[PDB]
């Protein structure tokens, strides 16, 4: 779970 959210969140502006 915690890992999940530190790998995802460096791409988080991606979409954008």
């Amino acid at each position: 779970f915690a890992a999940a959210a530190g790998l995802x969140a460096p791409q988080x502006p991606a979409p954008f």
